[PDB]
């Protein structure tokens, strides 16, 4: 009977998570300001309109910015939330380094405000979207939760780190709060229906969408950012994790909250690292198309290799990433093929 | 632009700095929300009313909160600022650990709003009130700017480190910004006049005001937080710096901004550390009163010794603290004796 508030719920990870919540019997209330989500023909973001169709369950949604104090207050007054899953924020589009204040305002002040509003309304259960970037340049691998944090590169990563810190202090000061900080690795793939997925606007900054776009025939070749790293093939290595697994990890996080767990931090990754070339190859296999690429200059601030140690999460969260590489690629391909130009309003 | 905005200008360090600004020929505009400042009988906070009286120069003031975006907008439209000295914030009333959100809201969100307005109005010159707390538990002494920072014990100190980091990022992103981050050590003392000084409410958390309150007779005895540290006498050692010198350091920071220095960080300390007992003794000498004390348990999170390496500030800012221990004690006593109840009741 008590709701779960989902901020930034119309985005990539958020939409997939709303779907999992609905299927698991939860009742979400979703907010988003369309900063990086496509408007549908109706009131709902297209992503969520599709989630409603897929699940056969209604999606409760309000267009709203987490920076809008009054709206946020009214929302918390109107419903009785039992928890909040916070995805809303700015993510690097390689942008952060150039616009620190936007990241500090949206991510930092936006989250402080949300926490204040939560406290004031007696909602002290949170699931926070963190990231492997908080670990900075890996000092060792795989990255376990004990790996040093902070020392992050850009404003985006620092914003995530500062937020983690704040929540940690909050839990320390008030034993009644429960917060699960989830450090995601590299989310990829799409819901198996092929109806929703990652919907980038313009030239994708991330690997996977660029690859699929080449495979679909929109882009000519993949620009590989350096091949001189200290890795097996010289190309960057990352722990790619299926968005569906990631979304399910959120449900696990809600259950953890119910245990009155205090502050907990978990990596959400598969524990397996793949290089850029390995991802291209898997995409060629999924797509049944050759995927050309060209090696270009390294990208500023890029790390050589990053991958998780997912044992804490398996142990404490009762969660593991069930989907493999081919699944990720096949699911991404399905979304891409069925939606050559991403989301669009209904015909 | 011409004017200098002084946030939290009605506070301890800020009011002394406003005085110095006025004496140096600057034109300040002060804002404060009275969160930790005493209101006078007029518009001005008592501290500033006094500064006005002492300098014979007017104090331009506006009561407002840094968290008020609308008020910030109006302020920046009304005046043409050339720089901003940012003192406004919450300090540990030992509190931080217990009220993180208040600290993060006022210190982080407030500073971010200020930086935004500054950016909006093209006022990209800032002097920020930082603290030696950012260094965390000292790895070596004295503390130079190169010592590691972050990994702060508390929400208050963390807030300070996060702010420095944000400012660093801002300066990186926009080379037109100039920012001087001043890491204060342990501010003490008062203006020579004895008319203004630190005005704590309730039982003071800091050593000096507690000491002065014992001497004046407001407190029975000083509780000494441990005598078993690895210090010459077993008690905590700190770099006590006269608030007047600190205020003067802000003027040196202003001149630094004019060089188009980008982001610079400096310690504001004397480089001389004194123990709790040494301070007690020096205050007995200054006040002519006895200051009884009792040794109690160590205070959670306390560091044995902390003091500055003042070289960089001397070399780069061209500033050094001139007033020593006796002077600090003499000035602190005068303020306390002459104002037994602080600014008012
Ligand atoms: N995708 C990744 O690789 C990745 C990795 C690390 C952590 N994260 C974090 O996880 C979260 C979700 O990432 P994602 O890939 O789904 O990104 P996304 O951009 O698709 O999702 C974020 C959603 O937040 C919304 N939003 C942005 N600012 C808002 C505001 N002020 N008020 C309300 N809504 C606002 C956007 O419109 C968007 O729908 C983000 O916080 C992101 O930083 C993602
Ligand atoms: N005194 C110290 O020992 C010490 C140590 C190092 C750094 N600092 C920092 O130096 C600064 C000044 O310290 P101080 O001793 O003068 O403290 P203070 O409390 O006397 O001065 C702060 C002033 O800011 C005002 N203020 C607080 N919140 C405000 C808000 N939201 N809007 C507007 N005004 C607001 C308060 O009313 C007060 O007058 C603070 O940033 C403090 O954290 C102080
Ligand atoms: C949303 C997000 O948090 N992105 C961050 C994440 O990126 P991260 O590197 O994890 O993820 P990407 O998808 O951008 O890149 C994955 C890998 O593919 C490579 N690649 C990617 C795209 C492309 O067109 N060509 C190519 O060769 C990258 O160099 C990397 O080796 O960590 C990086 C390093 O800390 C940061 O710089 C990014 O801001
Ligand atoms: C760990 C820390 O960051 N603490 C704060 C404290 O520093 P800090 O601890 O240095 O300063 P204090 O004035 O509180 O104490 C100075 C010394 O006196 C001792 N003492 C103090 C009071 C008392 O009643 N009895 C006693 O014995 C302390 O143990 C210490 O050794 O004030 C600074 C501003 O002034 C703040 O910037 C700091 O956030
Ligand atoms: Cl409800
Ligand atoms: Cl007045
Ligand atoms: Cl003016
Ligand atoms: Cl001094
Ligand atoms: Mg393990």
């Amino acid at each position: 009977a008590e709701k779960v508030l989902v901020t930034g719920g119309a985005g990539y990870i958020g939409s997939h998570t709303v779907l999992e919540l609905l299927e698991a019997g939860y009742l979400p209330v979703v907010i988003d300001n369309f900063h990086n989500a496509f408007r549908g023909g109706g009131s709902l973001p297209e992503s969520l309109r599709r989630v409603q169709e897929l699940t056969g369950r209604s999606v409760e949604f309000e267009e709203m910015d987490i920076l809008d104090q009054g709206a946020l207050q009214r929302l918390f007054k109107k419903y009785s939330f039992m928890a909040v899953i916070h995805f809303a924020g700015l993510k690097a589009m390689g942008e952060s380094v150039q616009k620190p204040l936007d990241y500090y305002r949206v991510n930092l002040t936006g989250t402080i405000q949300l926490l204040e509003i939560m406290k004031a309304h007696g909602v002290k259960n949170l699931v926070f979207s963190s990231s492997a970037t908080v670990y900075g340049n890996p000092q060792y691998l795989p990255l376990d939760e004990a790996h040093p944090t902070g020392g992050c590169t850009n404003p985006y990563g620092k914003s995530k780190f500062f937020i983690e810190e704040m929540i940690r202090d909050l839990c320390q000061a008030d034993k009644t709060w429960n917060v699960v900080l989830l450090r995601y690795f590299n989310p990829t793939g799409a819901h198996a229906s092929g109806c929703i997925g990652e919907d980038p606007q313009g030239i994708p900054n991330n690997l996977m969408p660029y690859v699929s776009q080449v495979a679909i025939g929109r882009r000519e070749a993949l620009n590989v950012f350096g091949n001189d790293y200290d890795t097996e093939d010289g190309t960057g290595v990352r722990d790619y994790i299926h968005v569906v697994d990631l979304a399910k990890g959120h449900i696990a996080a809600l259950r953890k909250l119910k245990e009155q767990c205090g502050c907990r931090i978990y990596n959400l990754g598969t524990g397996t690292g793949y290089s850029v070339l390995q991802m291209v190859q898997a995409m060629e296999k999924a797509s049944g198309k050759k995927i050309p690429y060209k090696v270009v200059a390294r990208r500023e601030g890029d790390v050589a290799a990053c991958y998780a140690n997912p044992s804490l999460a398996q142990e404490e969260l009762g969660w593991t990433a069930a989907l493999g590489l081919d699944r990720m690629c096949e699911d991404l391909w399905r979304w891409q093929k069925q939606n050559p130009s991403g989301f669009g309003t209904q015909a």
